[PDB]
């Protein structure tokens, strides 16, 4: 139908808006210590800790793949790599530092991400 074509030019568009803001955020973690699941060679209790990990490759794949459908899911992906991190490392570790700085200078790109999703509907 024409309703399923308007409807899936929507979510490309806001693949493409998600994509720039995950551009953004990614920029913010300058080391790449998010930019990869960790490996469960390297960490093989990892999975014992955190149920649902996750990383911006990954978040990544499904983007690609059209699977956020609005912004609240990538938000909740993006939430999970900083969650997971402060759980797993404590806070006098490199790791943990560097989530609490992603987290911080990440909210100012997804709060006008927010903005723009909703102004441009």
């Amino acid at each position: 139908s024409m309703e399923q074509v308007a409807m899936e030019l929507r979510l490309t568009e806001l693949t493409r808006l998600l994509r720039s803001v995950l551009d953004q955020l990614q920029d913010k973690d300058p080391a790449r210590i998010f930019a990869q699941p960790v490996s469960l060679k390297e960490v093989p209790d990892y999975l014992d800790h955190i149920k649902h990990p996750m990383d911006f490759a990954t978040m990544r794949k499904r983007l690609e793949a059209q699977g956020y459908k609005n912004l609240h899911e990538f938000e909740e992906d993006f939430d999970l790599i900083i969650d997971n991190c402060m759980k797993y490392n404590a806070r006098d570790t490199v790791f943990y530092r560097a989530a609490v700085r992603l987290r911080d200078q990440g909210g100012v790109v997804l709060r006008q991400a927010r903005r723009e999703v909703d102004s441009i509907g």
